[PDB]
């Protein structure tokens, strides 16, 4: 009967089903939402257009929304992050899924709309969960009339959520939205812990490359620099960092890392002769983190040292200058998402040629372009944050409410300190962690509850 | 004839001045406001009352409210963190000092008399300089009516800061605050990267034992337990967290601590039937690191293993029930700050009694206790704030407005993410750190200026 | 019209040699030997037997071999270990290969027969290169009439080393051997950093398991235990180390490991009582690395936590008691060389068993059989020693040399210090390192050539 | 009325004492020692000449030596190394110690004499235990009739076994020497793992300098080296490295360390246009690890960026150029060990000045001049060497052997490896570490007894 989906290849369902099995097993936090609310089915009615990484993670994600009640739609917000196995495992249990690894652009925008539209007619959706934004564009730009009906978005990602508050200043946003980045058991966990499992895992998948005793250069020191730094320094490499904020500059040095920029004094003069040649001439491997545009640009494409690889864990494909390469050098296929760049000109190659750079999943998220993204016991974290924020919206119903009513609740808000303490002790746990409770004497002395929360909001951990 | 001051011995004026000229060369953000400011003198007719360890460091901070303008009359915050070289060079400047390292409790009290009263009556004070809130307190119960002409109060450490907040919930609250504390070039500098430098500094000065291979309980992980867990780990000791709010439990996990309770579940129902007697049996070192009371109670330090080494590095002298183990047990002072606690009973110790623990600095403060606290290039953060939080309240003139003006500006507040981005710069380029300008169109892309701020207000780093 | 080799899928090929030619530029050592000896081709009439993990690294040192002249004959030493796309390479080329991933033992078997024969006969072989002592061992049982003709063995592996000095002592080995394992280039290159690269990189491909926070148990602290706890600490695991020589567990300790044992104790009486079951019940990986038999034997498999990965980096498919598994527990696949093993019985599992252990690569070589064993940067020096080894005893023809002059030369000898450093200074001018050059006073002050050899033979390094 | 000592302040024994006995509980091999052979007295009869660090660990070293039955008399083998309340305890257990921290030069040779005669004449010495070989020379030159009745010589350092060698390769070594050195448990514990420890005390201790985010150069990477680039690494330092092994070099580079010279192409032609300023211009800090001399030479001195430490734990004073900065640059003392060098002349400086260096310990071994060298639990390794080694050579009698015997049995030898394992295996248990006893069937499998040696004497570790 089933057909409502497009995935790779369907026979890849079982091996999916055997991933999930194992993962459920790494995200106690998740699983123990799924066993708290499956009673109650607090996601009764929720029908929710998802897009995000169709990995195993992800999986485990549909699964205890739709354990919770919720009938969802999905698709993948990046070319080549779907776990083909995953996908599969999806639409084998009765689940509308669009996604494949090495999708091209046209077919990733055909996948957002096939969650839209069902039978060629909008969806009677009334949630959205996205990560990056791309979903959340399309349907205010394109398909303003199902917002109306449209309770709320839970947003994963930094970048997406920077969207997000540009919409509800410049007052175009029409439904609330959870920032669930912003998390602590998120932004603390999984851009930070995630990259550094997944970052040196994507490399080493990708080239086999030795990393210690080489010299890396990580363009950024936010909770997903910084987590790149650790899984290059942790390695052995010689990790230098740059940054435009002193005060993650000032981490970073504190940290161990030399801070340098790929221009001289810091400054872009608009000429290859305010690049620092010297330092890119020895740079065995750049990663940019920034969520910025052209970070690595031509000209430091240009000096950086022979055989280089590039790779960026950031956002959208424009942190290095990929389109410079594909109009000026030749692209040689190594492997699926490996790529020589020959810097000897456009129009083919010498196979034998030395001066090249490596690009990794074409300028794309190389953590889920090269691996698979960030290991289960880490999305845990996000994902129980994406589910409880799916709940809230959900419950609060605010395409029901009146014109005057929806007014005081259009914001962009966190979750409370309270859900995130939970979410974090669940995940304690799971590592066989054992928290001290506070004598009543205790609680008093420092002003909190003993069952918290334990820290202001102002506090940063 | 300078004679309005009480110091160990002047004659170590000398050798502190050769270190405060080192120490100067090491806090490039302190002595860049000194030359900034030094013109404009922003700082004529202040007179600070100051309550800080009497160290190098604190005197650069000295030096550069003074060169700026104002008066001060200072004291130590703690018996034991005075530099008798530090306070003499001070004393030798003609700077009123009361400070000295190993003073009584009741010494304690009478130095911080002799910066409130200058020849026997009120000091026409109209500023406070605070590290931990004894001076703030004693003002408010004892010297009420001083506070009407103080124009506001820096307030340097978190437990400081808790106090504060607890004054103004409580109304109680006469003169504004600066939280220092959370400044992230103080909170995200001084308390984790001074601790990192300073714990495992003041262990081995202490006792010289050897870290590597042994094990440690850190009770504690916030900025100050990321910190000393750090100090521990990078020496190669096995690393155990103890921790009772969830989110700190969770990075202290994924940093690769086990997390542990002392007590049986985390339950500590004051019976000796809790205690974890196997885990505090195999602990060579624990250190505290909270703010909060008896955390290393009295049935922990019963079970520990055998000349264990028992510390504190949050505040007072009560993480530690220190009391108990005064009552209880025989001390052997080993040198100053070094005592061995000989658990065979309160009378007579065998000097050759196996059964004995280890205190470092009486249960006090044991970075500033046994070695010299955090280094300059670290201090330079936090006091960089203090000068520009003592500025900031100084310019308002709090104490000058009248009643309906100083009703709104009385708050407890923090430095401009601006100010804090510009302290970062400096300490950055002290490293020799070169950030990267933002383009126009780079700095449009993530909606912020050129020259900062970078993040926003909600941002942790 | 070459057809003398069997492989997965020559299809392959051109991918292959793109791998090749990327790790010819992480190999300056071999490829510096390669353009040293081409014009005098010191392997011209060498007939080379070798048997060694067909990856992209062998596929270089194969190469090597033939661009100085040599003619070989290749099969894998392991049944997982081959690269698909590397045995292409090398058929596609015109040199015999027979390796494929995924053998059965049966094929094993085969594919050392088809070097050995080549069209029905014993080939005209006159040199070995092994890689743990199978083909060496089929040589002297089955074909000693060919070892009349073959001047000499280089051995890769620890274990291959302790076989050969098992034959030399009981008078049985034929043909002289060098060691390479205990080059400095090799053993403390290979053995402990290509482990610390490619234990965590199979852990991660296997299962994606986060190793951050966990509990693991390193079984040996040998050259590759030493490399393998660091791999897994630098992810942030906590890592408890056995080991039998307690000179290598005092370095454990002092690398900041807990060293326990399985055992109570550390005694095996072979009870269920001996199992230390309140440890192994908390371990989340264990890892082999002894060259040793049944270090992680059936008790303690019993005893493991449920759902513990288990993996062997040493020798064979015995330092864990596979054989117990097979014969009492269900295996199900998860993927190549992933295998869950139900501790619920033989005949079948429920899909949802929540007992089972994780085996990666069927208890073989986790690096090799997971992900792509060693990277080429330090395959590098363990494959300049093979070829320097091979020209060594090659030149000295020891199969015509008189009876006499034979018994002289039968030993198993290291290479020359010389050359060992002649590797290292290639390998430290592949990361851009530069060595110093002694002064003529400094060399007579330490009574060593400014050339080199610069340490006793006595230098553990 | 003992009176035969002279030690800064006999009023220190009481501290030095109390130290002493925390010290025997960190030194359980030593300690173990003590208690094996107190009832044979097997130095019964021995008079010994030590020349050695008169520290605390020393000291539980002498009194080990008399509780077995030696007379000894003492002096201390560097001047800034002795802790005063260590030479008081000794003293004022009635043993002849000659030794304080700050000797000249005369009263370091005036200090060896008085070991060497007792009332005016030579002692009836029959043992030397010597550190650095000065005491073995002297003995050599000045006193050889002495030797004629000496048994042997235990040598602690590299320094010292390297001279032993070249009298025993010149013929004019006159009695057995034991490397006790090249012990594993002395070398690859001692060497490495004590400056592991006390590089970054003896930094702190003397400059109270932030390590962290600052640029080091080590020179060296030997045994000394590798825990000096450790220590500074782990404290958060970007650390170069400086070899001539390019084996050493090798090494430093997998272990994530820059390899550089101060020279260009690491050639060292004298003239100042073949230093790398711009590597110096950016270091904050030298280490000399080499025992090689002029390894920081006058020009590279000049070309250091303004303000770095320069230190040495090799050897002598020489490994710096402290004699060009004697004759050339104006010394300030900061306290004791530490100077500042101005490098603006001679005769006076600006008070101010910035262009100055920081030595430590006038470029003596930093480690024992700033702070306390290496700490009891790993001196405990390289000590319970010393005493088994004292045993060996004091039972052989060598003096009492005819001339044709004493032929045979004149060399320099390393304890056997049996030894070796016998006080790993007591530090082990001292950290609570628990070995595994191998199964008969395991100990057959890799060809050992049960019981040990677990490795052939090739076995670097
Ligand atoms: N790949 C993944 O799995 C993953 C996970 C989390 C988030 N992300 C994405 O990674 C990006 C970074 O996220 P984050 O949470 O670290 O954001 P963040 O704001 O914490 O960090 C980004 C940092 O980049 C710096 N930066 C900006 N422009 C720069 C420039 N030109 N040069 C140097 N530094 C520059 C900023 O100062 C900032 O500190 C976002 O796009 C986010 O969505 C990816
Ligand atoms: N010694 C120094 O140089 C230095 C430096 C900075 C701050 N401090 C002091 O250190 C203390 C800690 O400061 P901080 O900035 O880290 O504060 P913080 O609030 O960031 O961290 C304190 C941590 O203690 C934990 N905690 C509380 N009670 C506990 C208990 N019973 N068991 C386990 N964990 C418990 C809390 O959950 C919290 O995470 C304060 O007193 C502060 O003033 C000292
Ligand atoms: N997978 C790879 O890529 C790779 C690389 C190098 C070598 N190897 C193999 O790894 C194995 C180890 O090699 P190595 O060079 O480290 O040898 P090694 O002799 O240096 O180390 C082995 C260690 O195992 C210890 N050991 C033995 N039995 C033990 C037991 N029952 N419990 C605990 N510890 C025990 C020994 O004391 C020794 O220290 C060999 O089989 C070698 O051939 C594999
Ligand atoms: N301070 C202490 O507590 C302590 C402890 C042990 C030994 N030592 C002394 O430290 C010194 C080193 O001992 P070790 O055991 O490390 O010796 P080692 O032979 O293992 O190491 C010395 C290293 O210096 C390198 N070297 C020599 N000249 C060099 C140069 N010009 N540039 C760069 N590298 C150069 C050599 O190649 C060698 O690797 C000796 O003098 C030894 O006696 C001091
Ligand atoms: N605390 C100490 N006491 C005695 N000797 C020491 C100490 N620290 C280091 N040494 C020795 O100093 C020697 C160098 O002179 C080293 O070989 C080391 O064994
Ligand atoms: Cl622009
Ligand atoms: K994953
Ligand atoms: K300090
Ligand atoms: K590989
Ligand atoms: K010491």
């Amino acid at each position: 009967g089933f057909t409502d989906y497009k995935v790779a290849d369907i026979t890849l369902a079982a091996w999916g089903r055997r991933e999930l099995i194992i993962a459920e097993s790494e995200m106690p936090a998740l699983m123990g939402l799924r066993r708290k609310y499956a009673g109650q089915q607090p996601l009764k009615g929720a029908k929710i257009l998802g897009c995000i990484h169709m990995t195993i993670q992800t999986g485990v994600l549909i699964e205890t929304l739709v354990a919770l009640g919720a009938e969802v739609r999905w698709s993948s917000c990046n070319i080549f992050s779907t776990q083909d196995q995953a996908a599969a495992a999806i639409a084998a249990a009765g689940i509308p899924v669009f996604a494949w690894k090495g999708e091209t652009e046209e077919e990733y925008e055909w996948c957002i709309e096939q969650t839209i539209l069902k039978d060629g007619q909008p969806w009677d959706a009334n949630m959205v969960l996205d990560d990056g934004g791309d979903l959340t564009e399309i349907l205010h730009k394109k398909y303003p009339q199902m917002l109306e009906r449209i309770h709320g978005i839970t947003e994963e990602t930094t970048t997406g959520v920077h969207r997000l508050l540009d919409m509800l200043k410049n007052g175009t946003l029409k439904v609330p939205a959870i920032n669930v980045n912003d998390s602590v058991t998120k932004s603390k966990n999984d851009n930070k812990y995630g990259c550094r499992h997944s970052l040196n895992d994507a490399i080493k998948r990708g080239t086999d490359h030795l990393l210690s005793g080489k010299q890396a250069l990580v363009i950024g020191y936010g909770d997903v620099g910084k987590g790149s730094s650790q899984s290059l320094r942790q390695e052995g490499m010689i990790v230098k960092v740059a940054e435009v904020d002193p005060i993650c500059a000032m981490q970073a040095c504190m940290d161990g890392f030399e801070v340098v920029s790929p221009y001289k004094n810091g400054i872009n003069d608009g000429t290859e002769a305010s690049i620092d040649a010297a330092l890119l001439g020895k740079i065995d491997l750049i990663v940019t983190t920034t969520g910025n545009v052209n970070v690595c640009d031509a000209n430091m494409l240009k000096a950086l040292k022979k055989r280089a690889v590039v790779c960026n864990i950031g956002h959208a494909d424009n942190e290095i200058d990929t389109a410079f390469m594909r109009k000026n050098w030749a692209w040689e296929e190594v492997k699926p998402q490996v790529h020589k760049i020959h810097r000897t000109g456009k129009d083919g190659f010498d196979a034998h040629n030395d001066d090249y750079l490596i690009l990794l999943a074409e300028g794309r998220l190389v953590n889920l372009g090269n691996a698979t993204g960030h290991p289960s016991r880490i999305m845990d974290g996000s994902f129980a944050n994406q589910v409880l924020a799916q709940i809230h919206l959900f419950e609060q119903k605010y395409a029901d409410l009146p014109a005057a009513e929806k007014a005081k609740r259009l914001s962009v808000e966190v979750l409370p300190k309270k859900l995130d303490e939970e979410v974090a002790l669940e995940m304690v746990k799971g590592f066989g962690g054992v928290v001290t409770q506070l004598t009543p004497k205790q609680a008093e002395y420092i002003g909190v509850s003993v069952e918290g929360p334990f820290k202001p909001d102002t506090y940063r951990y």
